[PDB]
């Protein structure tokens, strides 16, 4: 939790005047988002923010940083976001925290592609933390049973009993995969799936991981 | 027009007592969907219907058909829908009514799938009526602005100046693509675009095309 603070902040570097900034969500973009609303009112920082969800939209606009939808912006110079999962190779699972699908937007529109995050959440290979697919309503409960058969191990999200609603409009539904040798083609094999609207595997994206632990903090180049 | 009742009441055929029966839409299968309602108010016919439109939906109520979600059931013996075209593979375009995801949802989980049309669907080569592609809200408009670049000519479908919204909440960008010859290389194309939620080539799914004639064409399948 401090680790996570000492990961968001150290990523606010990162962003200067004249940006379109991607804010993340989840508890360690919280700090990026803190501090760049920071810089915005002790510095004059000028930035335009554009939003991976609508805790993140209500958090920025309480902290006074502008926002444009991600419609109004041919390209986003800058976002920071946190990961679940990333391994050697610089793919990641995202969506633990429910909004996978604006933050993959948002992310594919990036230039300089930022995850935040302590060190617990380097792994050597991915798949321990279950795999969010985020799901059309209608027939959710027959893709369920479909990967039921298929041996995914469903489970739907929800949080005290309440089945799970993204901002979308969508459930989302992990699979307790366990380990996932090759991550782009499972990935592209759940994009040909009708009834699944996005799932938490980003490949290929990140450009840098910044990393706090006990040691300190490191930066991670993905260089593609 | 007689040709196509004729057409839809010959798909009616395919339902039996006590089948679960996909209700589509479309210029012939409207047919289809009067003569099951005819068949349980007249015949004693036992179905569980399942829709693919709220149009549907309506029609199915006025007609006394008992009706549940995809969820409620565990199979769809056999499902009955129009298509905008279908091409001599047996690959269509759908959703030119706006119901392509809960259309392809039903369709996937059906066991015996038939479309029925008139012979102004049935073309060469599918592509020149404009596919259409159901889109999320957030980023539809850059989406649109990178269709256009990539030469697609997109529409954002609306009705009376009002952006289209499915029943699932997401727009739909109809792509003028004018000729498609390899629906599955570009589906493949569009599943792996981030902001798609579906589209309109439906691949490899039709069990049987039945087309106002009165004929019957087998898929491979």
């Amino acid at each position: 939790e401090e680790l996570k603070k000492i990961a968001g902040v150290r990523a606010a570097q990162y962003v200067e005047d004249g940006m379109i900034v991607g804010l993340g969500t989840g508890s360690t973009a919280y700090y990026f988002v803190e501090e760049v609303g920071r810089r915005v009112q002790e510095e004059g920082l000028q930035v335009i923010g554009v939003t991976t969800s609508s805790r993140t939209t209500a958090q920025a606009q309480a902290l006074g940083i502008p926002l444009k939808s991600i419609d109004e912006v041919d390209s986003v110079d800058v976002t920071v976001d946190g990961a679940d999962e990333v391994d050697p190779n610089f793919n990641g699972i995202k969506g633990g925290g429910g909004a996978l699908l604006m933050e993959k937007i948002v992310g594919t529109l990036t230039k300089d592609y930022i995850w935040v995050v302590d060190e617990s959440k380097m792994v050597d290979t991915l798949g321990a933390f279950r795999l969010p697919v985020e799901v059309v309503q209608y027939g959710a409960e027959r893709l369920f049973r479909e990967f039921e058969k298929k041996g995914y191990k469903p489970s739907f999200r929800e949080y005290d009993g309440v089945r799970f609603v993204t901002d979308m409009k969508n459930f989302i539904i992990d699979l307790d995969l366990g380990s996932i040798p090759d991550p782009i083609a499972f990935g592209n094999m759940l994009d040909h799936q009708v009834g699944v609207v996005e799932h938490g595997l980003f490949n290929g994206m990140v450009n840098r991981v910044i990393v706090a632990g006990k040691d300190g903090v490191r930066i991670l180049e993905a260089n593609k």
